DNA sequence: TTGACTCTCTTAAGAGAGTCA
DNA sequence: TTGACTCTCTTAAGAGAGTCA
C-alpha cells in the first residue's frame, strides 16, 4: 500500500510466509565444467499455498493483503522489489529467476530487470563460464549450448554475399 | 503437392527478386572488440515490395506464387528452407536472422532452427567473442552485455540462504 | 494470377483483474 | 478477511489465412 511502512510490512509478511515453503536443493551447472548448489523455496503444487498466496495460472501466483480495508494484490515474485523503480529505460521491470525455477520464491534467487535481460539469462554461460551480467547469474542458463540448427545460411544462385 | 522441382523454382524466383532489393552495408560488432561488415538485402518500408511479396504485419511479410491455378503462400523468410525438415526435437523450425535485421531477406543471413535457438542468438557474444552455436553467429547479439538490472537478490530478514 | 491490404495465432519469459464461498 | 478458483494481457523473436478487384 501507499506508505513505505506499509510496503515494508508487506515485504516482511511475504518473506515470513515464503520462508516456510519447502526448501529443495538443486545441483546446477555453473559453466566451466563446474557445479554448484542452490536452495529453492518452492511454492506448493496445489492449494493451500500459504497465507496470502493464490494461483492465477499454471505457473503464475499472486500475493494478496488487506490494508486499510482495501485488498492490494501483486504478482507473487514482485513483492521483494516494491520499493524499486517499476521501469528502466522505458521498459517494464520484471521479476527474473536466477535459479530458472518458477515455483521458487527465494528472494536470494530473484532480480528486477527488463524482460529482455530476464530472457537472456536462459542462454548465459554462467558464473564460471563467462557470465558478464552486472548482477551475476547463479547458474549457466538451461538453453546454453550449440543449438540444434536444421539448416544454415545458403543460396542456390550467385546473387548474394555475406 | 508441389514437386521438389516446383519448389526449387519457387526458391529461384524468390532469390531473383530478393537479390534486387536495396543492399545496405552495415558495420557490426563481432565480439572480442572486433568489427565486421554485413550486407543486408532489405525489403522496402512500403508497397510495392517486390514481385510476389506483401506485408501481413508491421515487420511480417509473405511470399505468394500461383502454380497450376493453386495459390501457395509462405512466410517471406521461410522460402530458402522449403526443402528442409520443418521441425526438430519436437519443435517447429523458424527462420532466424543471423544479422538481427528483420527487413533483411539475404538467405546468407538466415538459418532454420527452433524458436528458442533463434531467440538465444540475441545474447550471443559473437563469432570472435565465444560463440558456441554449431551454425556460427555472424555477429555479436544486439542484447549481449552486462544488462541494466535495477535491483539484485536481497532479503530484509534472515529467513533465506542461497 | 497478382497486389495491397485485412485479421488472428505461437512461444516462453513475464503480468493484471474478476467470481464466488 | 482470506482462500481458491476463473479470465485475458505483454513482449519480441516468430507464424497462417481471408477479401477484393
Ligand atoms: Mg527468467
Ligand atoms: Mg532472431
Ligand atoms: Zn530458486
Ligand atoms: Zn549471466
Ligand atoms: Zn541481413
Ligand atoms: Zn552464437
Amino acid at each position: 500500500a501507499l506508505t513505505n511502512a506499509q510496503i515494508l510490512a508487506v515485504i516482511d509478511s511475504w518473506e515470513e510466509t515464503v520462508g516456510q515453503f519447502p526448501v529443495i536443493t538443486h545441483h546446477v551447472p555453473l559453466g566451466g565444467g563446474l557445479q554448484g548448489t542452490l536452495h529453492c523455496y518452492e511454492i506448493p503444487l496445489a492449494a493451500p499455498y500459504g497465507v496470502g498466496f493464490a494461483k492465477n495460472g499454471p505457473t503464475r501466483w499472486q500475493y494478496k493483503r488487506t490494508i486499510n480495508q482495501v485488498v492490494h494484490r501483486w504478482g507473487s515474485h514482485t513483492v521483494p522489489f516494491l520499493l524499486e523503480p517499476d521501469n528502466i529505460n522505458g521498459k517494464t521491470c520484471t521479476a527474473s529467476h536466477l535459479c530458472h525455477n518458477t515455483r521458487c520464491h527465494n528472494p536470494l534467487h530473484l532480480c528486477w530487470e527488463s524482460l529482455d535481460d530476464n530472457k537472456g539469462r536462459n542462454w548465459c554461460p554462467g558464473p564460471n563460464g563467462g557470465c558478464v551480467h552486472a548482477v551475476v547469474c547463479l547458474r549457466q542458463g538451461p538453453l546454453y549450448g550449440p543449438g540444434a540448427t536444421v539448416a544454415g545460411p545458403q543460396q542456390r544462385g550467385s546473387h548474394f554475399v555475406v
